[PDB]
């Protein structure tokens, strides 16, 4: 029987708002990047945990890039229909625990399968596995992060699907420390129902109806990458003088 309800006026308005919020908080020209502390790539190739931790040569650049992105995510979240109805305490819980996951999601826009890099664009602002190891991370995080980016690219999401998946990621009732889980779940359900309906309505063949389960599985993968990131950030934080190379926002959000 397979019903395909039309998008309601409200679901249409939710999608419009989320598209606008994303266009206002994601610059696809990367024009701010010249403001970051500059990328430095030392001869590593080894490629040597000792040398990498000794220098952390790409960390000031990539920490500035991630701090800037956290600011853009705070901005995007504040525009999600319902998010402002939450207590400021739940807003912050949700932002701090989703921040790294939304950055991984939104970075898929600059990611290219041409050479498996995040291309912002350019030459100086092209980031590879080797650049991420020069910021103190290891293959345990980087390799599955690359797998994740390829997996997501190949979903070929509509922009409507991409912005809804980010909103659903942020408003998750199962984050540690949330207080009004039912309200967050209500907001999420409204977003998830919008996404489900959108996919049925708008996505060819179909049924690549199955697309919705694939997107939910990405949200599960993101939780595992978040835990690996936390482990590695802890290690990074033990490197003497590391805090200089980070930013106050990054320090707070991650520890
Ligand atoms: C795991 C790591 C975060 C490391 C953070 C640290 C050092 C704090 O632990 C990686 C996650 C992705 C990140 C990355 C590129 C990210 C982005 C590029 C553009 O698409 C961005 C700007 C768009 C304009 O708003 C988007 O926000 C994110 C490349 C190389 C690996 C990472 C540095």
């Amino acid at each position: 029987d397979s019903l395909r309800p039309k998008l309601s006026e409200e679901q249409q308005r939710i999608i419009a708002i989320l598209l606008d919020a994303h266009h206002k908080t994601y610059d696809p020209t990367y024009s701010d990047f010249c403001q970051f502390r500059p990328p430095v790539r030392v001869n590593d190739g080894g490629g040597s945990v000792t040398l990498e931790l000794s220098q952390l040569s790409m960390l000031p650049h990539l920490a500035d890039l991630v701090s800037y992105s956290i600011q853009k995510v705070i901005g995007f979240a504040k525009m999600i229909p319902g998010f402002r109805d939450l207590t400021s305490e739940d807003q912050i819980v949700l932002l701090k625990s989703s921040a790294i996951e939304v950055i991984m999601l939104r970075s898929n826009e600059s990611f290219t399968m041409d050479d498996m890099s995040w291309t912002c664009g350019n030459q100086d602002y092209k980031y590879r596995v080797s650049d991420v190891t020069k910021a103190g991370h290891s293959l345990e995080l980087i390799e599955p992060l690359i797998k994740f980016q390829v997996g997501l690219k190949k979903l070929n999401l509509h922009e409507e699907e991409h912005v809804l998946l980010m909103a659903i990621c942020i408003v998750s009732p199962d984050r540690p420390g949330v207080q009004d889980a039912a309200l967050i779940e209500a907001i999420q359900d409204r977003l998830s129902n919008t996404l489900q309906t959108y996919i049925r309505c708008r996505h060819p063949p179909p049924g690549s109806h199955l697309l919705y389960a694939k997107m939910i599985q990405k949200l599960a993968d993101l939780r595992s990458l978040n835990e690996e990131h936390s482990k590695q950030y802890r290690c990074l934080s033990f490197q003497p003088e590391c805090s200089m190379k980070l930013t106050p926002l990054v320090l707070e959000v991650f520890g």
